[PDB]
DNA sequence: TTTGTTTCT
DNA sequence: AGAAACAAA
């Protein structure tokens, strides 16, 4: 139950949650690629303006974002909403709903220009602001899956090219994705953002932190790299929710 | 029907 | 609120 899984990610805690998104997770290793062949500003505002689009895709998240990665390494972009329009409809992996996703980022557009490094500084150390300034360039709910993945990767990103790490606040709740909502229906009846909520509070991870542990593990992604004691604690985890 | 849902009333 | 938004099925 819920006791028992907060249990063991507190044992997991964030250090082992950070493990797992800078060692485990495909999304941060493409991310690690793509920053070596971009300017740091222009990253870190392509990864929210992907994050934005990432939904309802035609490949695994991983797929897409290593399909991301490698098509804007070494690029010229001058426009992020002209890029993508030239992008999507050629992708393999984000080929549905596009005129509707290109709206969400000529929307946020203006939001990304102020992204300097000193102002990516500024939202990593406050990514609560963050979360509220994209939900409201994009006049939309900050409770939604969409803007509260942009912070998580954002949080990927930030991290990379400012070589420091920030927890995400405990406030920021889980992305609710397929993967997710899945999980929680195998565990619970409970609503997902309320159960994992609690299973934070009680475990002291944070949700975003909760989502790197659980969701790459729900796509299959060993454990086995981990060392002893966390491969341990994740080796419990897998029972749980695999 | 939908591989990390949102827009549109 | 919940159907439409596009692709695939």
């Amino acid at each position: 139950g819920s006791h028992m899984i907060a249990r063991i990610i507190g044992e997991i805690g964030i250090e082992g949650a950070r493990f797992i998104e800078e060692n485990i997770d495909e999304q941060f290793k493409a991310l690690r690629y793509l920053s070596k062949g971009i300017d740091s500003e222009t990253f870190v505002k392509l990864v929210i303006a992907n994050s934005l689009v990432s939904y309802q895709l035609t490949g695994k998240g991983e797929q897409w974002w290593w399909e991301f990665a490698k098509y804007f390494y070494g690029r010229d972009v001058k426009s992020i909403y002209l890029a993508y329009k030239e992008f999507l409809p050629n992708s393999r992996f984000n080929r549905r709903l596009i005129p509707q996703k290109l709206s969400r980022i000529r929307r946020v557009e203006t939001f990304l220009s102020t992204l300097t490094e000193e102002r990516i500084e500024e939202y990593y150390g406050d990514m609560s602001s963050l979360w509220g300034s994209i939900a409201r360039a994009l006049g939309v709910d900050k409770e939604s899956q969409t803007v509260v993945f942009s912070v998580k990767m954002f949080g990927y990103a930030a991290r990379i090219v400012l070589s420091t790490f920030n927890p995400y606040p405990m406030e920021i709740p889980i992305p609710e994705d397929s993967r997710i909502v899945k999980l929680t229906k195998k565990l619970t009846n409970e609503k997902p953002r309320k159960f994992w909520m609690k299973i934070a509070r009680e475990s002291g991870v944070p949700p975003l932190h909760i989502d790197s542990i659980l969701w790459p593990l729900l796509g299959g992604a060993s454990i086995d790299s981990a060392p002893p004691e966390l491969r341990d604690k994740l080796a419990e985890l897998i029972k749980i929710i695999r």
